[PDB]
């Protein structure tokens, strides 16, 4: 399933299944973020996951939506962006990397979300890996599954979030 | 192998690469169709693949874009729709399925495409098989690789269709 996310009964069970799927696949931290079509800000955002509260708060308070290189990437692509040194170009972006790392989120990837009704978002997952080599090996072995996952999460989440 | 789609220059080589990748996954016929954001007709569509010419012409002339259940599905979902007379209901819909079958396009699936810039389209692929059960086994066996392929085709195809000189 393949169906279990769509066949979840409400936000709570959806969130838990999503987090559990991620957990089973090997990702201890996930965040699904979705905005309605042509959103001006994040006032109508549907954001669900198990990222630490302190980090969620820090990201909001620091305005990191405007710094985070995965955000801009999502506006330009349907392909995943892996969390690697090359995506952090400016000192501001390097600072974001360091703060995310301090919060425990070092290795991972962000999958852009583009819904059939203009929904815009991202599914981010972090793996608690020993090092970059181990992180990449793990991520390669799960990537095709995660690629299907992001679209199922999008289709179901959008239905749950905006109708 | 996905890197080859960006590496290519021109509609011809790109389409050839995509067709080969699809063939390697067990699909002998494919159609990649993509419209720019908020298109009101198909005049500005980018449509490439190896569906037979006669079928392409008939589908257009008969107005099957308004009948084909995979088309309406693509406007509503990011998930694939498998080709099944179950997705047919109306008179024209069984006409459509009958004519598609006659053209040799019986089993397959359509993967909706929703681009970062509002591009809307579909990657449709047909699989040759002895029966639907076998067709389903062939398709399920490659679904994760196809899922990646459709997004790689979308990202590279949108550039080729609408952006690159
Ligand atoms: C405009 C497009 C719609 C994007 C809609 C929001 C998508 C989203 O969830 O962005 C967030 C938000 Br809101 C809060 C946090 Br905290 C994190 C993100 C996404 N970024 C990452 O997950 C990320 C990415 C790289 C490195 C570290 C991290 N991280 O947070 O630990
Ligand atoms: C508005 C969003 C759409 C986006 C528009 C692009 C989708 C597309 O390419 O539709 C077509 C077109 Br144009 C011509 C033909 Br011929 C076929 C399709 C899509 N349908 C199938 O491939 C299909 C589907 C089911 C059964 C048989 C077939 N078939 O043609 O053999």
């Amino acid at each position: 399933g393949f169906l279990e996310l769509e066949r979840s009964s409400g936000k709570l069970e959806w969130s838990a299944i999503l987090q559990k799927m991620a957990s089973d696949l090997g990702f201890s931290k996930i965040l699904f973020g979705l905005l309605p079509k042509d959103s001006q800000d994040y006032e109508n955002a549907f954001i669900v996951g198990n990222y630490p509260a302190a980090w969620r708060e820090h990201y909001d308070r620091a305005g990191y939506a405007r710094v985070d290189p995965t955000v801009s990437h999502c506006t330009q692509s349907v392909l995943p962006i892996f969390w690697e040194p090359s995506i952090y170009q400016t000192r501001k972006q390097h600072e974001f990397f360091e703060e995310a790392s301090a919060a425990g989120l070092v290795y991972g990837l962000t999958m852009p979300l583009h819904g059939a009704r203009g929904e815009l978002g991202a599914l981010s997952l972090s793996v608690e890996a020993e090092n970059r080599a181990e992180a990449n090996r793990f991520m390669e072995s799960v990537l095709p599954t995660l690629w299907m996952l992001k679209d199922y999460a999008l289709q179901s989440g959008a239905g749950l979030a905006f109708e």
